[PDB]
């Protein structure tokens, strides 16, 4: 069993707020400004004013924790730098295993509720249970951080507050690096590989690590500084973590073509390249193959060829489980 952060007792909380007719409110991670930030997010900034604390249970009358599953889509990012964090959430949902032991089960709005959440994580060498009360940070009464492209679906909100907390802010979560949510998630073995200089097998390397559900995330260097914009000129954005979430291949007039499929943390914002969701190359595909694998939608996820998964992107990380 996971030790508990700071000693809070989830069930012991639960049961005793829920006797004591109240809901859970966090001693550890306050709804209060110095739980969003310091600087950027800290009590006199232009961004902390707008935001009021809200529980999912004061904005909607039919909050859930989870629907229909929990699964990649339930990750938009909000207003934070925290694209690292929120890739790796969208990794392991492709690993029920993985996923309900960060994402404990049975917990609700309804039967049972009282204002608390928990999750787990790998800290400092141990597995934690954290707990979080329900607040969250609003505006005009939607989520600012993390939110589902499910309007009424709580978890990975919730599970983005449980980091902050152990972190110390959401502010905190500014700036970041994919392999360290990874390993956080799952006290796993990572590795990253230089694309320009990606070895012979790669793909065979990246459909292995796939299958066994390892968790894989890409990005693209900003070289410069800034200067041909953050976002380029096929629609790919640069100094940002995005999930690797499939690898298939398909037969592109009579020829073998490997494909690589990724996802965008903002559920929007895609490469406009061969292979993107309006090119013309899946016109020239097996019809079945099409259906398979193509997806018309504006949803951050899109597919690439490995080739030019290769020019375009700088870096691949990659977490191996047991
Ligand atoms: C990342 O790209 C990010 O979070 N961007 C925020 C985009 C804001 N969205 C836009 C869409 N709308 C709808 C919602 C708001 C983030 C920006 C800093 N990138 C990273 O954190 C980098 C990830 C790597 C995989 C490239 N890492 C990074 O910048 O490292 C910096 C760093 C390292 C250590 C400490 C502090 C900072
Ligand atoms: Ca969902
Ligand atoms: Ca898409
Ligand atoms: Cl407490
Ligand atoms: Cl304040
Ligand atoms: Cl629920």
């Amino acid at each position: 069993n996971a030790i508990k952060y700071l000693g809070q007792d989830y069930e012991n909380l639960r049961a005793r707020c829920l006797q004591n007719g109240v809901l859970f409110q966090d001693d550890a991670f306050p709804p209060v400004s110095h739980s969003l930030g310091f600087k950027e997010l800290g009590p006199n900034s232009s961004k902390t004013y707008g935001i009021k604390w809200k529980r999912p249970t004061e904005l909607l009358s039919n909050p859930q924790f989870i629907v229909d599953g929990a699964t990649r889509t339930d990750i938009c990012q909000g207003a934070l730098g925290d694209c690292w964090l929120l890739a790796a959430i969208a990794s392991l949902t492709l690993n029920e295993t993985i996923l309900h032991r960060v994402v404990p089960y049975g917990q609700s709005f309804q039967e049972g509720y009282a204002g608390i959440f928990h999750f787990q994580l790998w800290q400092f060498g141990e597995w934690v249970d954290v707990v979080v009360d329900d607040l969250l940070p609003t505006k005009d009464g939607k989520l600012v951080f993390v939110h589902s492209a499910q309007g009424n679906e709580f978890w990975s909100a919730l599970l983005e507050k449980a980091y902050a907390k152990v972190n110390g802010s959401y502010e905190a979560l500014s700036g970041g690096c994919t392999s360290e949510a990874f390993e956080d998630f799952t006290g796993g073995v990572t590795e990253w590989y230089d694309l320009q200089k990606a070895p012979s097998d790669l793909y065979q390397i990246i459909l292995k690590a796939l299958e066994r559900g390892s968790l894989l995330g890409c990005s693209i260097n900003i070289s410069d500084i800034r200067d041909l914009e953050a976002i380029t000129f096929k629609n790919l954005v640069r100094g940002h973590a995005y999930s690797v979430t499939d690898a298939k291949q398909v037969t592109y007039q009579g020829q073998r073509v490997n494909l690589i499929r990724m996802r965008n943390p903002w559920g929007e914002v895609e490469w406009k390249g061969p292979w993107s969701d309006n090119s013309y190359e899946w016109n020239k595909v097996d019809p079945y193959e099409r259906e398979q694998l193509r997806v018309k939608m504006e949803d951050g996820e899109f597919w690439m060829s490995f080739r030019d998964f290769i020019r375009e992107f700088t870096k691949l990380e990659i977490c191996n489980l047991t």
